[PDB]
This record gives structure tokens, C-alpha cells and sequence, in this order.
């Protein structure tokens, strides 16, 4: 896994964030099991509860570009700092990457199964 | 100015991407953005049903991943290519990115989002 | 429908709002078909997309206190001003009140079916 | 200090309220708040699956409708009374109102929410 590449593509993805309500831009990038890279950014709504996370955008991209399984994902804020997915996104990503999906972390990337142990499903 | 045949067809193709193991109700959507490009989405269900993403939500994500802009028209269809009206959540999400004048495909005549979501919270 | 009563109970409900991220408190109150009144307030989350609307809280209350159908609902901000439900909530409320559910409005209360015409379902 | 028998039973009773016509998978939840009261919730599905509310979300709504406070312990169960682990969304929602030390019922030994959602976004 070229983490520098994934981090770069997530950082570039953060540029597209629609965040007029908090200004907290988030980008995400994932390697798919066919080698391709899909990306996404967050999209807020005036009704905060309808906001879509970057990682949710990544999973939409995954299925809109031929499906498959996610192998690795990096999520960053608009400054390029690595972020941990919210719990909603951990559940969403599990559906498409499983417990062995790697998630970027500033120290060492972690298995999703360790970030969401004994997951509902 | 909108090629609805093109949009409805693209939405129809988009629906084959749907991840819908729980209901098997595929949905695809396609929209024309104000620079002339078309973006598509399909729905993506989750084992926790409440984390399911609509096709129209996927469209809005694709919008912002591909340069942003404003939506001018959108078509939403099921797996059989039958035109669908967006759910209330998608009406509100779409209003954020195309406003009241966003046109929504409809079997008889496209409708303004403003008429599908009047007196919108904002 | 005693709208003054429903507006009062919604206003009182707004006091419980958990809104550290925008400070926009919302309360809601509904008359159920057995005569009882259920209430709710909004609950934000650090991940904005996990925020729960007041009207969502009302529907949870409905089912946690014996189920039934909603006949009328009033939604107000923390100042007691009537608010129109977001689209997500219109879809949610439709499930439990139908097209004929009345929703408070400053001029005249409206049928939900008019606020969400040709609804998905 | 937590009566888990009481919590699990209350969650079990709460699950009979569930609105679940699409999956028929009822869920009930009950939690002890820091003033000693117990709040309950059940899941509520929607025809647009993504608008489904979890029982744990219902609990957090009930928390704030009944005076607010902090959650100390929560039990979540299905319609048969079998203990369930919350979904990722509910883990994040619960973290907001009980923090890492919130205890989650489990068939062998209650777990800290911090262990079910480590390195949480915040
Ligand atoms: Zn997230
Ligand atoms: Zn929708
Ligand atoms: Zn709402
Ligand atoms: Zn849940």
C-alpha cells in the first residue's frame, strides 16, 4: 500500500468539501481490489443530520465505478492531517472492506476490525 | 435545454451499480450540473438500515468530487428504469445544491424541486 | 386540535435540545390518535451527519410509549417560532401520520401531503 | 453499581415497541443515566431505509427529553432478548453522551464504549 499516494489523493479530495456550516473539510481516498483509487469529500446540509461524510462519498464512488472491495483508506482534514473515521463510517466501510481493511493512522495504519471490534452485522 | 432522454438513460445505467442486498430495490440517479457535465449515483444499503445512502446522495457526493457547481436537472429511476420521486431526505439534500428551480424527472412532466418540497426548512 | 397547547409543549421541549455545535435548539410536540402528546428535541453529534431532529425524537417517543398514529405536530425553535420540518423529517413523519397529518405553520397549519407531495414510498 | 438484570429486562420490554415492518428485526435498548433514572428506546424503520432510527438513537433522544445528563450504562437486545453490540453510528452517538467509560451490556461481561470505539473521531 502506497500510503503517501492515498494520503495525497485524500488531501486533494478535501479541496472539494462542501462545508459552509463548520468549515471542517475532509477528504478520503481508497485503494480498491482492482488497483484503482476512488475518492470523496464531505458534504454538509443545513439540516446537520443529512450531512454526508467523505468515507460515505468513497463508498458511493466505489459502486458508481464498478464495485469491488476496499483494501486501504486514508482520511485527512483540509490541512492534510490524518483523521479517524467516525463510527457511522466505520460501519459503512466494514460493509465494503471487512475487518481487514486498513485505515491510515499517523503512527501506524490499523485494521478496521480493531477500530470497530465485535461489530454489529 | 435539458436532454431528459440522456439523463434518464444515464440514471438507468447507474442503477446497475447499486449495492442493495437487503431489499434488492436498486436505484440510479443522474444529474446535469451547471457547467454541462453529468454526474451519476446509485444507492448503497448497509446492514444497519439507517446507514443506507440514496442514489441522489451519491450524486451530490459525485458533484463535489468532480469540481462542484450547481445541479440544474436530475433523473431518478429504479432497476426497471421506472422514474422515481426522491425521498424527503434527498429532497432536502438536493435543495442545497440546486435550489427550488432544480428540475426532477417525472413520467408526465419534470417538476421543480420547489413544488416537491414547498416551504422548505432552511 | 389545540395548537396553542402543542406549540407550548414543543417550546418547552426545545429546552432539552443538545446543540453545542450550532446552538439552534428545536422542540416538537405531537398529538397521537389516543389523545396523548409526545415530544422531542434535537440532539447534535460531533459528526454532524449523526444529528437527530426533534421530529425524529417525536417518532421514537411515539413508539416507546405505545405506538399509534400522529394527528398533528408543531415544531418550534428555542424562541418559540414555528419551524417547518426538514425533508428527512417529512419522510419520517409521513410513515407515522400519513398525508393528512397536520403540521403547524405561522399562517395556517398544512397537510403533510402538501408539504411532501407525490412522496416516495 | 449497575443492575444489568434490570437494564437488560427493560431493553427487552422496550423492543416490543419496535416499528420494523421491512426487516422484522426488533431492537430495544435501555440506559441508566447519572441521576439514577432509566430511559428506553426501540428502533423505527422507514420506507427509505436510510432514515431508520436505531434503538440506541431513541435512547439518546429520550435522555434529552427527560432532563438530560450523562449515560452510565446501556443494554441493547433483539426481539428474542439476545444482547446486541451497537452499530458504528450508535457507538459514535453514544460516545457523545456517555464517553469512553459508558458500559455496554455483553453476554459475558459489559464492555467500555472506549474499547468498542477506540481512537474515536472527535
Ligand atoms: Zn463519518
Ligand atoms: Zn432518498
Ligand atoms: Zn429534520
Ligand atoms: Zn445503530
Amino acid at each position: 500500500v502506497d500510503w503517501n499516494m492515498l494520503r495525497g489523493n485524500a488531501t486533494q479530495a478535501a479541496a472539494g468539501a462542501y462545508v459552509p456550516y463548520s468549515r471542517f473539510a475532509v477528504g478520503a481516498a481508497a485503494l480498491v481490489d482492482d488497483g484503482r483509487v476512488v475518492t470523496g469529500c464531505n458534504v454538509q446540509n443545513v439540516s446537520y443530520g443529512l450531512t454526508l461524510c467523505a468515507e460515505c462519498a468513497v463508498v458511493c464512488a466505489l459502486h458508481s465505478t464498478g464495485g469491488g472491495r476496499l483494501l486501504a483508506l486514508a482520511c485527512v482534514d483540509g490541512h492534510g492531517s490524518v483523521l479517524m473515521p467516525c463510527g457511522r463510517c466505520r460501519q459503512v466501510l466494514l460493509e465494503h472492506g471487512g475487518s481487514e481493511l486498513l485505515i491510515d493512522h499517523p503512527v501506524r495504519p490499523r485494521r478496521l476490525g480493531d477500530l470497530l471490534p465485535d461489530a454489529f452485522g
